[PDB]
């Protein structure tokens, strides 16, 4: 059977399959193309998805949601402690690990976060088996790009507990970019911005894509921004309008607030396609009908700070990627809140009128991409940065990865110590800040340097890659013309695509440590006479 793509989301999940040249997003038993990531425990039974979310107001302490915010984390994590305060269900500490604790069939029960997510995955797996008429065992599951190794491993465990063989865990922004065919471009590298406003979180990611390989350059966002915050601004507006018109505060009455909030969500969706929405609630409070309206402009005004606030993580991400906004080749809109026209207009104005990729249903695009990647797994540029070791074992890059071949790059270096008789040129490949974490390709010495104080002798190092892919590295003492050279072969099958992806992933994992190492370094043009990695 074909492998499925599963967007395991904070508030909802979505499953899709690539069949007959086309992705189909699979509707569940209620006919819905997404399924809430909720699990409810009752005296009679366990409910998953739509049934769970429907009865939440009736059974809030035994209805679990937001398990993705706990997955992979320790109880003591500051995120977990802050998030606990807002949840009606109990989270307890079992040997350093959080568990949700609920009453089920009269018995107190506790579940790890991955157990809860595995129940969501079982429901997704069942939804797909009903659609396909056959068992589903293979799946691609997505996670946020900022998930660390423990969160990724805990997501795979949930898939295993559910009986899925997880082919690969891939990042949500990568899924989205695959959905839009940005990997199939086959040309010079492209910078892609993924703008993901939905499922209770706001994530901005910048990716580079070249030769079928994705690298996450930077991520920013807000973990507690979503559509409910926009709806809440409307709710408080209408509570105030009711208090002003009828001198009554409906905040006392839980159901009244619930009815208003439901009306406000509906109006928000209307305002994405019309310039005004009608609110009609019979007997909202003390028998008073609440018939009114709201314009798109008022809704935008009510949310002005939240809407304009989404550009601050965009600016942050661009800074961390060391990119200007003009250097972004592709903008991709993911998440249900990106249907809001003011959001789209703010983003487009920020990018000087650049057209946005948004034709794929923004609620489904991540599942769309996972489904395509699952199908692939079922069935000329430099791959890695090139440089030499400078003083202290620092990787100093002469040719960034994704550089077009042929190419020639030269840089000038000096000596680290006084009267240094020679320098050791050590060629490395990789994306880490220290040579010890990259791959040594070759080394040669340039000796005969005339005695001089530190920093005086000038050594020019040249990296040349011809059309055949052979790398020639040479060094010249600029005071004498004496030189030395090494040739480095690039046979087919030296690096597999998997080897490249591994190197890229390690770079994304240690991006924090390495970027602070690049701030920490003082001189990146000094060369020593010994290999730093062989020094005791
Ligand atoms: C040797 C090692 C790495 C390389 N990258 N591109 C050409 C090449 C040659
Ligand atoms: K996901
Ligand atoms: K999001």
């Amino acid at each position: 059977g074909p492998a499925v793509g599963i967007d395991l989301g904070t508030t909802y999940s979505c499953v899709g399959v690539f069949q007959h040249g086309k992705v189909e997003i699979i509707a569940n038993d209620q006919g819905n193309r997404t399924t809430p990531s909720y699990v409810a425990f009752t005296d009679t039974e366990r409910l998953i998805g739509d049934a769970a979310k429907n009865q939440v107001a009736m059974n809030p302490t035994n209805t679990v949601f937001d398990a993705k915010r706990l997955i992979g984390r320790r109880f003591d994590d500051a995120v977990v402690q802050s998030d606990m305060k807002h949840w009606p269900f109990m989270v307890v500490n079992d040997a350093g690990r959080p568990k949700v604790q609920v009453e089920y069939k009269g018995e107190t029960k506790s579940f790890y976060p991955e157990e809860v997510s595995s129940m969501v995955l079982t429901k997704m797996k069942e939804i797909a088996e009903a659609y396909l008429g056959k068992t589903v065992t293979n799946a691609v599951v997505t996670v946020p790009a900022y998930f660390n190794d423990s969160q990724r491993q805990a997501t795979k465990d949930a898939g295993t507990i559910a009986g899925l063989n997880v082919l690969r865990i891939i990042n949500e922004p990568t899924a989205a970019a695959i959905a839009y065919g940005l990997d199939k471009k086959v040309g010079a590298e492209r910078n892609v911005l993924i703008f993901d406003l939905g499922g209770g979180t706001f994530d901005v990611s910048i990716l580079t894509i070249a030769a079928g390989i994705f690298e996450v350059k930077s991520t920013a966002g807000d973990t507690h921004l979503g559509g409910e915050d926009f709806d809440n601004r409307m709710v408080n507006h209408f509570i105030a309008e009711f208090k002003r018109k009828h001198k009554k505060d409906i905040s006392e009455n839980k159901r009244a607030v619930r009815r208003l909030r439901t009306a406000c969500e509906r109006a928000k969706r209307t305002l994405s396609s019309s310039t005004q929405a009608s609110i009609e609630i019979d007997s909202l409070y003390e028998g008073i009908d609440f018939y009114t309206s709201i314009t798109r402009a008022r809704f935008e005004e009510l949310n002005a700070d939240l809407f304009r606030g989404t550009l601050d993580p965009v600016e942050k991400a661009l800074r961390d990627a060391k990119l200007d906004k003009s250097q972004i080749h592709d903008i991709v809109l993911v998440g249900g809140s990106t249907r809001i026209p003011k959001i789209q207009k703010l983003l487009q104005d920020f990018f000087n009128g650049k057209e946005l990729n948004k034709s794929i249903n923004p609620d489904e695009a991540v599942a769309y991409g996972a489904a395509v990647q699952a199908a692939i797994l079922s069935g000329d540029v430099t791959p890695l940065s090139l440089g030499i070791e400078t003083a202290g074992g620092v990787m100093t890059v002469l040719i960034k990865r994704n550089t077009t071949i042929p190419t020639k790059q030269t840089q000038t270096f000096t000596t680290y110590s006084d009267n240094q008789p020679g320098v050791l040129i050590q060629v490395y490949e990789g994306e880490r800040a220290m040579t010890k974490d990259n791959n040594l390709l070759g080394k040669f010495e340039l000796t005969g340097i005339p005695p001089a104080p530190r920093g005086v002798p000038q050594i020019e190092v040249t990296f040349d890659i011809d059309a055949n892919g052979i790398l020639n590295v040479s060094a010249v003492d600029k005071s004498t013309g004496k030189e030395n050279k090494i040739t480095i072969t690039n046979d087919k099958g030296r690096l597999s695509k998997e080897d490249i992806e591994r190197m890229v992933q390690e770079a994304e994992k240690y991006k924090a440590e390495d970027e602070k190492q690049r701030d920490k370094v003082s001189s990146k043009n000094s060369l020593e006479s010994y290999a730093f990695n062989m020094k005791a």
